[PDB]
């Protein structure tokens, strides 16, 4: 989820986005073929 839909739509930019806005985190990127939106 968050951008993260899996093969047909793996937005890392918009999870990259939502995850940025979260204190304490400074990204984010696609995972798990593309359907999990992993936090950093």
């Amino acid at each position: 989820g968050f951008g993260c839909n899996g093969p047909w739509d793996e937005d890392d930019m918009q999870c990259h986005n939502h995850c940025k806005s979260i204190k304490g985190y400074k990204g984010g990127y696609c995972a798990k073929g593309g359907f999990v939106c992993k936090c950093y």
